[PDB]
């Protein structure tokens, strides 16, 4: 022992979420992720902590209210990487009644229980807005935007804080019960070194592999089909310089988000393709583009092109197969599938499950766990704090209380710092007192002492997961300044 009460396959954010609060609850966990964390679907969202407004048309009450009460647990678990944002909606009569928009801005203002966020407004528009000028009403109202990837990146860290373990570039390759164990092999993508171990019980939260997981590690029969739909973004230089994100009705009935991201640049995003293959090769296609730029360019007034686009991302939902004819349509809720053998070796399996929930699954998940540990604490994430939480305030909240600090730090590196690392800037930062004393200089100050502390506490392997997935310095950084930064963490993790 050796064997471990757990072994989560999975490190996206309902994997990471279930292996944390496990590990929090007494087990032995290990975590195990074939790439990198959050490599998959939980990089390639909206990034919003949202009820789902649209969802209330298809009376998805259970998951919205859940969803809702949610934003407020979710902003004070992580203050550093999660913030409330104001949503306009655009009217069109055409599309949507105003009667039928109040009744269900009423439903989400009241569905989840709702202290901090404010409440939703009516909204006109002039002639002088970023609308259109036959666009004349709207309305306003909350939600929250969150880091993904870095939401998924804390709760590893929750992992390991909690005594548990989490390997990355390790492909759990097999699993099957064995006189009342698993016995689960995995192998690293690299070297190629094997490794295998028991556990008292299994998750199975891979995603879009989910079934595939069944079939081809487990040769089991999966509890449930998942449909694959896939959607992508696109990045633009900022549309405008509005505080606001826009949620804009489309003729199809799909709504489609302009999100103000990082001070620079709007995403647009999203679509619903259906999809088969593999969920790697995921990216977007020529006509998600021109149903993007077609729903912006027909509400607002400075048009976009093509050329326009900055970057792109694309990810398949993993969403259990109602059996739904319309993509938009299929359910977002999730479904939790617990089976022992001989009343041993539970193997919990994950279906669907937004971002937004992620914290509910897992407790629901280790809940059905329960039976089969002890010993087992009880739930307890409620009233947690995520790693890089602790800093009460953010908005230079902390930045401020940083460059106050380490009055060496630029305000645009302190902000970053402090939007990025949180309560964990001074673990980085560690002695340094001057600007030299962060190394290195990879462009946009992106310092040697943010990449190597990336590598010692954060299971960056490669420059993506630096980039891309931990930070998104990757917009800025030219191709010769990114393929340093891989020069850079060859010559680290050497030796
Ligand atoms: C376009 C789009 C927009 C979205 N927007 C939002 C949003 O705004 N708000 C919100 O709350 N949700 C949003 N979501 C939903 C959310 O992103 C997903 O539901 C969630 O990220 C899925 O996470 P997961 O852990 O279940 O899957 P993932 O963690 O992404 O997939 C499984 C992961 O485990 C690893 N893995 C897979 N198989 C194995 C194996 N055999 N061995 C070892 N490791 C393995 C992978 O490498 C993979 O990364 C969006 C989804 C999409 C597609
Ligand atoms: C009891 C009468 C039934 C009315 C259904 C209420 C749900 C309305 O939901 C509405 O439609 C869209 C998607 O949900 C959103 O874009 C709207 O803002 C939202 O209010
Ligand atoms: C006469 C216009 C009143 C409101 C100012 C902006 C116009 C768009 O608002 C309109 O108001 C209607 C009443 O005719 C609503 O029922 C519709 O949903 C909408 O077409
Ligand atoms: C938020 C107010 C309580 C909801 C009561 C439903 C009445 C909304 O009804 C709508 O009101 C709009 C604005 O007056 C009008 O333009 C539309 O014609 C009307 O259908
Ligand atoms: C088949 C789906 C349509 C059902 C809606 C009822 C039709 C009446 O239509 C609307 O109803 C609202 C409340 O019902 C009122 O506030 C509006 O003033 C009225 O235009
Ligand atoms: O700092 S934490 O303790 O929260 C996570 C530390 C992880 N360290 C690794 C370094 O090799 C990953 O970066 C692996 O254990
Ligand atoms: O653009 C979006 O938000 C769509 C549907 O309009 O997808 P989902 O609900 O999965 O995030």
């Amino acid at each position: 022992m050796e064997t471990k009460d757990l072994i989560v396959i999975g490190g996206g954010i309902n994997g990471a979420g279930i292996a944390a609060d496990a590990a929090g609850r007494g087990l032995s966990v290990l975590m195990l992720e074939a790439q990198d964390l959050a490599c998959a679907t939980s990089s390639a969202s909206s990034k919003l902590i949202h009820g789902g407004l649209r969802y209330l048309e298809h009376y998805e009450f259970r998951l919205v209210s859940e969803a809702l009460a949610e934003r407020e647990v979710l902003l004070k678990m992580a203050p550093h990487i999660a913030f409330p944002m104001r949503f306009r909606l655009p009217h069109r009569p055409h599309l949507r009644p105003a009667w039928m928009i109040r009744i269900g801005l009423f439903m989400y203002d009241h569905l989840g229980k709702r202290t901090s966020l404010p409440g939703s407004t009516g909204l006109r528009f002039g002639a002088n807005s970023v609308l259109k000028p036959e666009i004349k009403r709207g309305f306003e109202y909350s939600d929250c935007w969150v880091d993904d990837a870095r939401l998924v990146l804390a709760n590893a860290q929750m992992v390991v804080r909690k005594g548990g373990e989490v390997l990355t570039r390790t492909r759990a390759t097999s699993a099957r019960r064995e006189n009342g164990l698993w016995i689960v092999e995995a192998e690293d993508i690299d070297t190629g070194k094997k490794y295998s171990w028991q556990a008292r019980g299994l998750v199975n939260a891979t995603g879009p592999w989910v079934k595939q997981f069944f079939d081809d590690g487990m040769h089991l029969p999966s509890p449930y089909g998942i449909r694959l739909i896939k959607g992508s973004h696109i990045v633009v230089p900022r549309v405008h310089t509005q505080k606001q994100a826009y949620i804009l009705q489309n003729e199809d009935k799909r709504i489609v988000f302009v999100i103000p991201w990082m001070d620079e640049f709007s995403i647009i995003g999203t679509t619903d393709v259906e999809y088969k293959g593999d969920p790697k090769a995921v990216k977007i296609e020529e006509s998600e583009i021109n149903y993007l730029l077609n729903v912006y360019n027909t509400h607002f007034k400075k048009q976009l092109s093509r050329d326009d686009i900055v970057w792109t991302y694309s990810g398949v939902r993993p969403l259990c197969d109602d059996e739904s004819d319309s993509p938009q349509a299929i359910t977002r809720d999730y479904t939790l599938d617990i089976h022992d053998e001989n009343g041993k070796a539970p193997l919990l399996s994950v279906f669907g499950g937004k971002l937004t929930t992620y914290r509910k699954l897992a407790e629901h998940a280790l809940e059905k766990l329960t039976p089969y540990y002890q010993g087992i604490g009880p739930a307890w994430t409620k009233e947690s704090v995520l790693p890089g939480g602790a800093i009460e305030g953010d908005r230079d909240d902390y930045a401020a209380r940083l460059r106050r600090r380490y009055p060496f730090l630029t305000e645009s590196l302190a902000r970053h710092y402090a939007r990025t690392y949180g309560s964990n800037s001074e673990l980085l930062l560690g002695n340094a007192g001057t600007v030299s004393d962060l190394g290195e200089d990879f462009g946009h100050e992106f310092y040697e002492a943010e990449l190597k502390y990336l590598v010692d506490h954060e299971w960056v392997r490669r420059a993506d997961d630096a980039l891309w997935r931990r930070t998104k310095q990757g917009m800025w950084l030219n191709a010769d300044q990114q393929s340093r930064v891989s020069q850079w963490l060859v010559e680290y993790t050497q030796q």
